[PDB]
């Protein structure tokens, strides 16, 4: 009954070198884990060692050029460095950003190898830089390889390649790139809670709507939960998973859980505006827990309040530890009530637990 834990300080090194105070910083891993030491969280966990991805790992989802291009950048002088990050959206490269992105991918694919081993039962990846607005050809949004969609393919290509594999994502930004990536596939399930502000909020596009289903054989297995006009927080973040998460999963039978686990809809964020609590972050972690058999790896994605992502992400590893879900303080937004019946209205169609 082990919780794996995979942490690298090597992953800070991927830095801003104009602006120091750029808010994907490297302490907000070295955050994290200090947090887990002083609760007394990390000798409770199994450590699982860092690695890199290999270039054949990382085309199981990305174009060759992309990765040739990211490559091309651990020997960029400063000026090319601050051009190439330019012909991204929402991007800053240094001379170790490709090392770092590497480290973050291979040390998810160890810890989906320990759980799928049976080796531990789940495990947490405090990880930089983030990865799910990365595509398939291009960087975006600080994320140079999309580590949760590798990791669902990585999981497939150490045990069958159907391996039902979901992917919750509740940072506060839609995983353009997870969705993408799976939009057309069956086996890998992609749900997404987002601010959305009808296409608005970051990452600006309308691929983040309650309409898009999935494609092809994937119709139906793409689920994007988008909040409009509210400061959303605990009670809009339970009623998703009770009226659409947890049914959907359920019949989905998934045998691995990955969490796109951004933290930036904490309270406290100065990007999200949300005030999701560590508490609520404890409560849905133990929902997902029910699933797969227990099989949950929890993979850090954004979130900028070091504070809050530090409290917040030592309670989800509190609960995969199986301590008991911490106590919770009201009625929806409107737009949240709208907002979960439009999905509703979308998938009902697909799935027979709605
Ligand atoms: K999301
Ligand atoms: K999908
Ligand atoms: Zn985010």
């Amino acid at each position: 009954p082990i919780t794996g834990l995979v942490y690298d300080q090597r992953m800070m090194l991927h830095h801003n070198m104009w602006d120091s105070h750029h808010p994907e910083l490297p302490q907000r891993i070295s955050r994290i884990f200090s947090r887990h030491e002083e609760l007394r969280l990390l000798s409770r966990c199994h450590r699982i060692p860092a690695r890199l991805a290999t270039e054949e790992e990382l085309a199981l989802c990305h174009s060759s050029k992309h990765i040739s291009i990211i490559k091309s950048s651990e020997h960029m002088k400063p000026r090319d460095l601050n051009r190439l990050g330019d012909e991204y959206n929402s991007i800053f490269i240094s001379n170790e950003s490709y090392t770092c992105a590497l480290l973050a991918a291979g040390s998810c694919f160890n810890s989906a190898q320990a759980i799928l081993t049976g080796q531990v039962r789940n495990a947490v990846a405090i990880v930089r830089p983030p990865g799910h607005h990365a595509e398939k050809d291009t960087a975006c949004g600080f994320c140079f390889f999309n580590t949760a969609a590798l990791t669902a393919r990585y999981a497939q290509s150490i045990t069958r390649e159907s391996l039902r594999v979901l992917i919750v994502d509740w940072d506060v930004h839609h995983g353009n790139g997870t969705q993408h990536i799976f939009e057309e596939d069956d086996s890998v399930l992609y749900i997404s809670l987002h601010r959305y502000e009808d296409g608005a909020f970051f990452p600006n596009s309308e691929d983040a709507n309650y309409d898009k289903v999935g494609l092809g054989k994937g119709r139906g297995y793409n689920v994007n939960i988008p909040w409009n006009g509210g400061k959303m927080g605990d009670p809009e973040y339970m009623a998703a998973f009770h009226h659409l998460v947890m049914p959907i999963a359920r019949e989905f039978a998934p045998e691995l859980v990955l969490v796109s686990a951004g933290f930036d809809a904490a309270r406290g964020d100065p990007l999200g505006g949300f005030q999701v609590t560590p508490e609520g972050y404890a409560h849905l972690t133990h929902q997902l827990m029910s699933l797969a058999a227990g099989r949950v790896l929890i993979i850090l994605e954004g979130g900028y309040n070091l504070t809050s992502i530090s409290e917040s992400m030592s309670m989800c590893t509190s609960m995969l530890l199986g301590d008991s879900p911490p106590s919770l303080d009201t009625p929806l937004k409107t737009s949240a009530t709208v907002s979960i019946n439009n999905v509703l209205r979308a998938h009902a169609p697909f799935w027979s637990s709605l």
